[PDB]
C-alpha cells in the first residue's frame, strides 16, 4: 500500500550485521548476511526537494530505468539463447520510508573514518523520506579496490575477456549499452570454477576463470530494448555528466555523446567498445600485479593487452571484439 518501513528490508538481525562496502553520489551500499550468504543492499533517497550528495534526489521516474534493466540483466543467467553470470543477481526493490536507521549512520561512519566519504553524513534524512532499496547477490570486491591484488597478466587478460563476452551476451539479447562502466563497476569474486560458461545466439563456449568471476554492476545510465521498448536515462539536458575531468573515464562521457548526436535513446553498442578500452587503459595503467610481468608468457600478454588497446577501437560493439578480436582466439 505505498512504501514499507526500514524494518520491513532490515530487520534487527540483518540491520546489527550492515557494514558500508561502497558509494557513489546516487546514495550508499552496504552488505548484510541473508540465507548465510553476503547481500549487497544499494539505498538510493529519492523524490525528496533537498540536495543529497550535491544532485537532486531522483524522482522514481528517473529511477525506474536502472529498476528495469536490474531485472532483466538478473535474468540473463538462465535465458536460453543468450546466457551470461557476468552480471548481477537482484533479489528484490522496495520502497522504503523513514529517517535512516541508526545502526546504518553508525555504518557509514565507520567507512568514513577507515575510507574517507565524498558524501554528506546521512543524518538530515526526515520521518517521510523515501529510499529506494535494491538488494543485489554480493559481487565480490570492485576492480579500483583489487589493483594492487590481481595476481598475472593472465588475470586481467581473463578479466578483459569476460567483461567483453558479458557486454557482447547482453548486446545479442537486448541491445544493451552499459554507459557507465567505470572500475568501480566491475566486481571480482573468486570461483573455484576453471572455465567460464556463456551463450550466444545460441553457440555455447567457456573463458579460463584464471580463479575469478567477473560481475558488472549498476544500471544507472544502461539502455536496453524490451518487448520493443527502449528503456534508458535520458541525460540529453545534462551538462555536468560531460564536463568532468581528471580521468579518462570523464571523456568517455563526451566521447559517447559524440558516437550518438546526443540521441540516448538509439542503440551505440561502440559504447561498450568506449568503456572496454577505458578498462583496459586502467589495467594498463593503474594497476600492479602480485607476480609482475617476469616470465616471456607474461610479457606477451601484456604486449597483446597493449596491442588490444591500439586496437580496439577499431571494432563496433562487444560482440565484434568477441567474435573477431585476436586477443580472445
Ligand atoms: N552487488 C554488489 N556486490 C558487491 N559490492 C557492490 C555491489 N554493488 C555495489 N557494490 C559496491 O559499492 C560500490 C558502489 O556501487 P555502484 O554505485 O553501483 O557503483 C561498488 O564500487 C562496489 O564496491
Ligand atoms: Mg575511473
Amino acid at each position: 500500500k505505498g512504501p514499507v518501513p526500514f524494518s520491513h528490508c532490515l530487520p534487527t538481525e540483518k540491520l546489527q550485521r550492515c557494514e558500508k562496502i561502497g558509494e557513489g553520489v546516487f546514495g550508499e551500499v552496504f552488505q548484510t548476511i541473508a540465507d548465510h550468504t553476503p547481500v549487497a543492499i544499494k539505498i538510493i533517497a529519492i523524490e525528496g526537494p533537498d540536495l543529497v550528495n550535491g544532485s537532486h534526489q531522483k524522482t522514481f521516474e528517473e529511477i525506474l530505468p536502472e529498476i528495469i534493466i536490474s531485472k532483466e540483466l538478473s535474468l540473463l543467467s538462465g535465458e536460453v539463447c543468450n546466457r551470461t553470470e557476468g552480471f548481477i543477481g537482484l533479489n528484490s526493490v522496495h520502497c522504503v520510508q523513514g529517517s535512516y536507521p541508526p545502526l546504518l549512520l553508525k555504518a557509514w561512519d565507520h567507512y568514513n573514518s577507515t575510507k574517507g566519504s565524498a558524501n554528506d553524513r546521512p543524518d538530515f534524512f526526515k520521518d517521510d523520506q523515501l529510499f529506494i532499496v535494491l538488494e543485489f547477490e554480493f559481487g565480490g570486491i570492485d576492480l579500483e579496490q583489487m589493483r594492487t591484488k590481481l595476481s598475472s597478466l593472465a588475470t586481467a587478460k581473463s578479466i578483459l575477456h569476460q567483461l567483453t563476452a558479458s557486454l557482447a551476451v547482453a548486446e545479442a539479447s537486448l541491445r544493451f549499452e552499459h554507459r557507465d562502466l567505470h572500475w568501480g563497476n566491475v566486481l571480482l569474486k573468486k570461483t573455484s570454477l576453471k572455465k567460464l560458461h556463456y551463450t550466444l545466439n545460441g553457440k555455447s563456449s567457456t573463458i579460463p576463470s584464471c580463479g575469478l568471476q567477473v560481475s558488472i554492476i549498476d544500471y544507472t545510465l544502461s539502455r536496453l530494448e524490451r518487448d520493443g521498448i527502449v528503456v534508458f536515462c535520458d541525460v540529453s539536458m545534462d551538462e555536468d555528466l560531460f564536463t568532468g575531468d581528471g580521468d579518462y573515464q570523464f571523456d568517455i562521457y563526451r566521447l559517447m555523446k559524440k558516437e550518438n548526436n546526443n540521441r540516448w535513446g538509439e542503440y551505440h553498442p561502440y559504447s561498450n567498445v568506449l568503456w572496454l578500452h577505458y578498462l583496459t587503459d586502467k589495467m594498463l595503467k593503474q594497476m600492479t600485479f602480485k607476480t609482475k610481468c617476469n616470465t616471456p608468457a607474461m610479457k606477451q600478454i601484456k604486449r597483446k593487452i597493449q596491442e588490444f588497446h591500439r586496437t580496439m577501437l577499431n571494432f563496433s560493439s562487444a560482440t565484434d571484439l568477441l567474435c573477431q578480436h585476436s586477443l580472445f582466439k
